[PDB]
């Protein structure tokens, strides 16, 4: 009958002021979650970042929109104990690097172009989250794994019913059956004929030792499409509607677009897309806070406040894209830290300030108030995001 956790905020746009009294007085502190079990809940900047960065807490539930109900081991690293994730991530790094994702501008910025054509072909108004938030970041993965534009099509609408919720449990796991088909039958294919894909690159990695076989090639590849997709979009979705209620935001980035990076960094830390990190568990006695957390006991990572602590940044209710960028825990610390920030940075990036330009005088279409949030138990974005433009 631990306290249950405050509740942060009321909408993603907000700052997260209710949380902030436990922040100050107990950054380390015990409380019962949703699922009616108690936890110790950690707040405070410095806290999160040292339990992050300690591997004697194992990551038990991986980050929530990081995963889906819904799919389909050895590659997943999302759900895998230790050494083998260790070892499993090191291989899967090897390939998927950020020489790799920096190497993904172009095919970004095409298929960015590509979805504001089909936009702006059309008017006017547009739902923003059918056509744009949540079809690029799955095509971005599509050119990842060297799929021809044949091929996109099939790709795209797998990848969006896996998305889909609500679907029940059956139609959930039937989307999940499909998409392992075609990630079976990819993996297939590259082997067939080789490319200069990630998987192509896989295939062929240093493997001692030989862990990569095709059931490791499934887990990653549907680990980082499954975990690129969701979190990708509700970024590029709520930070939209952040920036497009955030007038005086705006205004300073039309009137100094290099702030695009300071923009994107500021979101990141804003939204804190997920709220918590993953659930962990102690693997031994360690202290936190100067409070002992005994072996076997549970640990939640509050990352949304710990990036709005005053000790982090300086007025941190405030959103400020002229903020320089500081070092937020939007994408985790430690070992389990996020491998795919730098390719989300980069397409958030082309993705925001393409749309502004693009699309001059881009405005909501409807009031804030009116805007229906995924919600379950933590923000997963907005269902839709009606916009006009000049
Ligand atoms: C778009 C915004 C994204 C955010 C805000 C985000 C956030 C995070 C966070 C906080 C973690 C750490 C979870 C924890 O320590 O409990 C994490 C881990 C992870 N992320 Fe992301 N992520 C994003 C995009 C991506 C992308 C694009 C990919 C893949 C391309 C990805 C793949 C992963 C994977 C596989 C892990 C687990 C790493 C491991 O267990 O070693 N994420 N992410």
């Amino acid at each position: 009958d631990a306290p249950t956790v405050p509740k942060a905020r009321s909408c993603p746009f907000l700052p997260p002021d209710g949380i902030a009294d436990i922040r100050a007085a107990a950054p380390v502190t015990r409380a019962t979650f949703t699922s009616g079990h108690e936890a110790w809940l950690v707040t405070g900047y410095e806290e999160v970042r040292a339990l992050l960065r300690d591997s004697s807490f194992s990551v038990q539930v991986p980050h929530a929109l990081h995963t889906q109900d819904g799919v389909v081991g050895r590659g997943s690293l999302l759900w895998q104990d230790e050494p083998e994730h260790t070892s499993d991530r090191k291989l899967l790094a090897k390939e998927f690097t950020v020489r790799r994702m920096q190497a993904l501008r172009p095919n970004i910025q095409r298929i960015v172009d590509e979805h504001l054509d089909a936009i702006e072909a059309r008017g006017g108004p547009v739902d923003l989250v059918k056509t744009f938030a949540n079809a690029v970041p799955s095509m971005v993965i599509s050119d990842l794994f060297g799929v021809p534009v044949e091929r996109r099509a099939e790709f795209q609408d797998i990848a969006e019913a896996m998305m889909r919720v609500d679907q029940d449990a059956a139609a959930t796991e039937a989307a999940g059956m499909r998409l392992g088909g075609l990630l079976y039958q990819l993996v297939q294919e590259r082997r067939a004929n080789p490319g200069d894909d990630l998987i192509s690159a896989l295939i062929t990695t240093e493997d001692p030792d030989g862990v990569v076989d095709d059931m490791f090639l499934m887990n990653a590849a549907g680990t980082l499409l499954i975990a690129a997709h969701d979190t990708t979009a509700c970024m590029i979705g709520l930070g939209t509607a952040l920036l497009l209620d955030s007038p005086d935001q705006l205004a300073l980035l039309r009137e100094d677009p290099s702030l695009v990076g300071n923009a994107v960094e500021e979101l990141l830390r804003y939204l804190t897309i997920g709220q918590f990190g993953g659930e962990r568990v102690a693997t031994r006695d360690v202290e936190l806070g100067g409070v002992r957390i005994a072996k076997g006991e549970q640990v939640v990572a509050h990352v949304l406040a710990a990036d709005f602590d005053p000790a982090f940044v300086e007025e941190p209710e405030r959103f400020d894209i002229t903020r320089r960028p500081a070092p937020h825990l939007a994408f985790g610390f430690g070992a389990h830290q996020c491998i795919g920030q730098q390719l989300a940075r980069i397409e958030l990036q082309i993705v925001f300030e393409t749309l502004f330009r693009r699309l001059p005088g881009l405005r909501l279409a409807k009031p804030v108030e009116e805007l229906r949030f995924r919600h379950d138990i933590v923000f997963y974005g907005v269902h839709e995001l009606p916009v006009t433009w000049h």
